[PDB]
């Protein structure tokens, strides 16, 4: 196997195809389905599959009291088949911790996972399966990452991570990683401000991250890396199709080198694909809670700050829980471009269903479609009464 | 790999042996069985597997009520190995949808699942477990394909698509597949009047389905496609065996390019394997509802309005439930012919069975041999009762 | 591959070690370990595995009810990894029916299992993973063959068949399969009077069978065939150490060539390595019933009507239940020589534990060593007080 | 595949990150894991995987009442993913008994399994999943090795075992083999008075292996082994940090050549890496029980009989439950030195935990880094209180 080069551009996105599909919890409820969250999609040359955080529990678990919380010693990144639940049985645990990422450079995979109390957190960097780099916190706060896939291009897998405040500035470094070592890493530069849970995808020699300002804004910086100069630049979407959650209603202007403003100390991981006007943005449709989710056509969203929606898919009604949403692509697919790709994570139980005492998820996915195909709305279906 | 050609006849079937068998609703009483419905076989070049929809719930899950529903969003093709039961840990989800087929072109396989509402469905076709194309709704009325394998030959997978009313004209296509892209379409020719769900065998270069005519038709369709040419023919079954359920009495004379009348607006999907004197057709023992299953042995029933049956083989009781029955062949075994198989769905609770609230089913399949074999019967085996 | 060729002759025998046991029925007092009964073990070039018939349902299931049954519908020849239980998730359905033989023959696995009611069954001949030949009743009266193990020399894999009466004069034949085709079958020869479930090992151009005689004899019939002419004999082991089961106490003076008399119509199956002084020969240690197990070293009992035993082993104590026992060997292990294994069915339920409504079994395995090993017992270990 | 060479020095341990961990027992409240205890972690060339002696019962299973007891006919080496929990499902035996060890040669796999009553037990010696060599008692009391893995060097496996009391002189041996075959065997020489449960790593063509002094000492006994001469040393760690448990207070000056005194007939299996200044003990935090893990720098550990921490790492608070500990490597992975790791075995149940009638463990485990990271703990995590 050589190294996966981005060699292609993004298919024209014309519509939203249904992709796959877990039903974790609605299956869960009487099976051996683990608790998750965070869960994201990653391909490799000859499968693509889902991935997430196991709370090291099952759902129907005695144990599953509790798992609102997002860092303990019981999480692990787990990945298992495509569309299938992640179960006790079927779930493969890549790497021990409580945020990560994961991408397939063409020859092996690598993973990341961060563990450790927040103020002593370390990063482990697996390559074929096996530890090969450690880094340690740098700010003492909370050493963290995407929670989806990153993209490589020759070799050369760039991760984005954070260390430091989610309510002020903080300390975003870019690595860039070969075969599990590090050839170099940077600080943030450019116009963003704070960065969290990058979402990224790979086309022409570009990486392209949409990301979280958790501080300030309520538009979603944007990262865009070179992984063979390895620099990179960032700013916002530009936009006044405001995508994090929650945020202000949307205006008629947006901001490209600031944070819209008007809702501090929050958001959600979230994504978009960039690229003229064939770019397309997600987002929840409730402006206050990770409720509901669709795709909105916002021609130049990145570079044009009074875009508007030209098109749209609904993908979760706004009577239905979502969550984290992030892309990926498979880069190993046949054909003259790459399919954009995106999940959205269904999360139920706390806090916004707390009759429950847990946090779970499901997951939806979904990829481009040159057609323009007729909508459905895709919600999690688990009836949270059963498991009373 | 090659592309498998239909280079043989069919073996001469002068009994039917045991399959396959897998025993879900017994099972799952008390192991994490999937509910499912609509249930098939399909081989590639080194195993033969199960394949249906699953409902994306147990049948001990809460979820299990409502389960007679046909389209959700918590639906999928599964497949599984054969005689194994459909359960959480084995089943391999092929495509997120409500109406499917699959096929190994003798390189890979090609799944298609159809999703959406009923006014803005969409197939999504699946080559080499990635999607390829996609087609959107041309009617806008419950878009729907065959529910069992299709048959590929050079490559060319023919697949016969419904969209439109059930209990009137509607709109079928076929479609002509190749590594998942469309090569070329054709609208229904021939004397056929409507169809569903076909059942498809292929022998020496064609390409035979037999269908449900559901608007008017107790005789059942049949398409004979070139998939070379692709081009096609349709008629219906001359003989007065009929095979459709509900249905009337059997006639002394049948009819060969029109329905055969006495029924509306019912049916189930079913097959034959037609081939002159070696002319097998199975039907529903019960003319009234899914119970029992018969093979008879009616030579020349295609063409022959007269044909009656010289020779049968019980399958399923009339005490015991059936439901859907469909055609596969190993296309990659041994010898000098293709043997024919067929499944038949044992549907177990709703409606017939309205003390639980759920509708699943489990499989029973056989193939044919050329001795000429003792006969059992091959009832799914659950106690209803259990399950209270 | 190459076909396997016997061309080894039996490791020297000093004692037994343990090869595998699945505590199946502990197990399965809470997991999903399907009900089985029939047992036994089979190597492939690359893995052993256990096979058994599995009853179609769980033992905790509600359908475990009336599973003291030999012969439904619901029944399969499974096999799953060695020394694991059999359960839903693992156990991998080889045919379907109510007996059954399994071998490999160096290139791939035949496996043959009967179905069908008792006066109309027929037997599927399997070989590699596809139906190939099947075989009908020839006289009507439980078609039936050797539940444990055949074995290959150069492709030609003997199997013994009995249809007629279990308690007179029956219909024995030796087919002689090759790629689960028919190349030749034989009636009965020789003294036996009566075979059921033969219990066969090879070596050196040689297949022997150890068989039981239900109707007269409390010896065993023995019936030993060269693979290669597709010639066999018959007689019974003349040792007057009794091997089946309920049996007359031992005698001084055995019989050659008549069943020894003093138990009617009834046995167990089980097996014997007969190989001159390196003869050893398991029995239950009850005459009475299913209870027990022990090997015994009887030089020259083939041959010998007043052998006695000179060493012995015990396997299942006599206040612990057995069951059916059945020789095989890996004919794929490295050295010079080919060690003797078998298994212990170790029954559990009913008839003898009837406070449960299921009847179940767990499974040990024990291959010979040239050590002279220390003794363990190695009963089923589950407590019948838990299931109630 | 050539046979794996100790060609490598030990990479510098700086810290230790996390590796592994299985959270079985919280996952197990609610799923089908099996009952374990004495658990190791051994790598093949493509894989590493958990290791244990299963107690041939689940968790929550009704047989797991009596799991405190050490040697019964139901144990099992079994073995299964990395960081997954050993479940009921996923879970390969390895061999049958109730004290193992296991390595890979670089070619393929060697297990040894040791079973039987305490006054009669066997090894059996698999190599290649299939059984090669057997070992009968030599002193009639309770043969046992090393409970963790062993380590080879061009094919010769060095494995220790000990025969005889507990509570005074024992006869110790140590084995080389080769492909499952005996290449010779030496009586324990040296220092060390008595030898349990030896914890072995590899580097620079040199084993290292620290023991359990069960009778006298509370420093570890030390084997180092030339698996090329195929001769061995032994002697205790000179440190005055004493690291068997129970044990008195440490002292300001330890011994080499007798075990340090103060507990006697009692102790845990441990490790160190003892490699100059590179040198790292672990130990439980209690001197009493088996609460909480430590790993201390101690350098020159061997040697240096003043030798105390100049750096430490806590893995398990000593308000948790520990259990046993053990080296293994990753022979197989890139780079120019090996990485050291190890396990520890979390106890939960009896006899600290008496309200359960079950003893079972979760696993941990970790490697070292180059980097000096933050530390975290480490617990099971399960409460007990759901268990009742
Ligand atoms: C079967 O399945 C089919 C496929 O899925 C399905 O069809 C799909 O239907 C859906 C639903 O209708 C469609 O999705 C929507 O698409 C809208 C966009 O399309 C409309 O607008 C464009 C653009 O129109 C402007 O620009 C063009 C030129 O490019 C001009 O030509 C126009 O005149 C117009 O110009 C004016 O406005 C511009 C600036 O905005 C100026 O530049 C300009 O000078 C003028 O001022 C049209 O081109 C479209 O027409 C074409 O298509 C339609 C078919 O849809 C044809 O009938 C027609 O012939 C044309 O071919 C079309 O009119 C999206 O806007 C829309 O999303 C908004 O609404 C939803 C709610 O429905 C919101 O959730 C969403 O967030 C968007 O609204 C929010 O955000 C915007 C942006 O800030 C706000 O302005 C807005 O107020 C609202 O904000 C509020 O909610 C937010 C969310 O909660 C909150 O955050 C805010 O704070 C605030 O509270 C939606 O995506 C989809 O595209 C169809 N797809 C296809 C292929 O057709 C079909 O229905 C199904 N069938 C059945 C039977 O069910
Ligand atoms: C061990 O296992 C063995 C293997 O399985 C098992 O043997 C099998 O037994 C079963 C059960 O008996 C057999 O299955 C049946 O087979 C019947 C056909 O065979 C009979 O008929 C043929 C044909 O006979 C005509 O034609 C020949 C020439 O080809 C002439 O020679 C004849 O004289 C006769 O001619 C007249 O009729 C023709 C028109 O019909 C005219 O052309 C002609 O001029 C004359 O008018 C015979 O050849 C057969 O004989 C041979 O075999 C038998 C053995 O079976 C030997 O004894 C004998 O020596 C010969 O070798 C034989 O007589 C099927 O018809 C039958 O299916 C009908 O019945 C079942 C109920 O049993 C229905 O469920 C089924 O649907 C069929 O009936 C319905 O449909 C027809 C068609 O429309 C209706 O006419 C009929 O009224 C009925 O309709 C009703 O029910 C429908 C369903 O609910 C409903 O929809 C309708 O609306 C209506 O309500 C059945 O399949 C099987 O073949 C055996 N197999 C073998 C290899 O032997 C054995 O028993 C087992 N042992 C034990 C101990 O258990
Ligand atoms: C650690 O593990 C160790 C390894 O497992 C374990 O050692 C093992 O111990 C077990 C138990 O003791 C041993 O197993 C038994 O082995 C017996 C055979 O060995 C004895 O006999 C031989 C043969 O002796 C005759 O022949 C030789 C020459 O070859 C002469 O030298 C002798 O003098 C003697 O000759 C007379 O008899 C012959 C005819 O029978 C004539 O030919 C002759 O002229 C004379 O008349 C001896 O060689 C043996 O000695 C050697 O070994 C011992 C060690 O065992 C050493 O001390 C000694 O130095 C020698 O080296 C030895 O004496 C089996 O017979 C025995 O099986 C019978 O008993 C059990 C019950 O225990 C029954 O279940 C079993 O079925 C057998 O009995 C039934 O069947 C026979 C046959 O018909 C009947 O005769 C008998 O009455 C009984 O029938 C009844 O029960 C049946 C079953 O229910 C029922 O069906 C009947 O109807 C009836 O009701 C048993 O297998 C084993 O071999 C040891 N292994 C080893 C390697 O040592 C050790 O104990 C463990 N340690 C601890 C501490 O636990
Ligand atoms: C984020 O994560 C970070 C990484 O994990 C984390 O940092 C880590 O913190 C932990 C906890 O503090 C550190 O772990 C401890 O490390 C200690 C060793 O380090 C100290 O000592 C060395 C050595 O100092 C001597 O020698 C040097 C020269 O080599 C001289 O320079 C010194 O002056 C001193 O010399 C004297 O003593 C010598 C003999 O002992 C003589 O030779 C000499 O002449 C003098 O007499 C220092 O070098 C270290 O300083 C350096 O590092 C610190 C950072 O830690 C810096 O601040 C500093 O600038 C330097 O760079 C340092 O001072 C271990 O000793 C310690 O383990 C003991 O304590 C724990 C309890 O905490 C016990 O559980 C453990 O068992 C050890 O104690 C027992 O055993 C000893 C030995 O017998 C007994 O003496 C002792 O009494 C006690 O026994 C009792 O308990 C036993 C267990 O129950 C029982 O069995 C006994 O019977 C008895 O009851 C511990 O491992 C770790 O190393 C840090 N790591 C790093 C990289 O920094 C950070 O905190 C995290 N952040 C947050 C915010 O949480
Ligand atoms: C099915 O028939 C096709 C058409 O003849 C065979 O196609 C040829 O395959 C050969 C061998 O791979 C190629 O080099 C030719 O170029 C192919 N020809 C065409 C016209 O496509 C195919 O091999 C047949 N399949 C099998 C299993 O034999
Ligand atoms: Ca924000
Ligand atoms: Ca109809
Ligand atoms: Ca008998
Ligand atoms: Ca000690």
């Amino acid at each position: 196997r050589d190294f996966n080069n981005l060699t292609k551009g993004l298919c024209t996105i014309n519509s939203w195809h249904i992709y796959g599909k877990d039903n974790a919890v609605r299956i869960g409820e009487d099976s051996d389905v683990l608790v998750t969250r965070e869960p994201y999609v990653s391909c490799d040359p000859d499968e693509c599959r889902f991935y997430a955080l196991s709370q090291g529990t099952t759902i129907r678990g005695k144990h599953s009291n509790g798992t609102i919380h997002d860092r303990s010693q019981y999480r692990a990144l787990i990945s298992w088949p495509l569309s299938s639940p992640p179960t006790v049985y079927n779930s493969r645990v890549e790497c021990i911790g409580w945020s990560s990422t994961s991408c397939h450079d063409g020859k092996t995979r690598m993973s990341i996972c961060i563990s450790g109390p927040n103020n002593n957190a370390s990063a482990v960097i697996w390559y074929n399966r096996r530890p090969v780099t450690e880094i340690n916190t740098w700010a003492r706060n909370i050493l963290r990452t995407q929670e989806s896939e990153c993209v490589c291009h020759n070799g050369v897998c760039p991760v984005v991570f954070t260390d430091g405040s989610a309510t002020g500035p903080a300390e975003t470094r870019i690595y860039y990683f070969k075969e599990g070592k590090i050839l170099k890493w940077e600080p943030l530069a450019g116009t963003a401000k704070h960065i969290e849970e990058c979402s990224c995808y790979g086309e022409r020699a570009e990486i392209t991250c949409t990301c979280r300002d958790n501080w300030q804004g309520s538009n979603r910086p944007v990262i865009r890396i070179d992984p063979v100069a390895m620099t990179h630049t960032s700013q916002y979407i530009c936009s006044p199709v405001l995508t994090d959650n929650p945020r202000p209603n949307d205006p008629t202007v947006g901001k490209c080198n600031d944070p819209y403003p008007g809702n501090n100390n929050n958001g959600v991981k979230g994504f978009s694909y960039l690229d003229g006007v064939n770019t397309w943005l997600g987002r929840t449709i409730s402006i206050a809670s990770r409720s509901g989710y669709e795709m909105l056509k916002v021609p130049n969203a990145l570079t044009d700050d009074k875009s508007k929606p030209t098109q749209g898919q609904t993908i979760v009604l706004n009577t239905d829980w979502s969550g984290y949403s992030g892309s990926f692509m498979d880069y190993w697919a046949e054909g003259e471009c790459y399919r954009a790709c995106f999940y959205v994570e269904l999360i139920r139980g706390r806090p916004k269903e707390d009759k429950v005492w847990w946090t779970s998820n499901s997951i939806v996915s979904m990829c481009s479609s040159t057609e323009f195909l007729g909508q459905w709305d895709w919600p999690d279906g688990a009836k949270i009464e059963y498991f009373l």
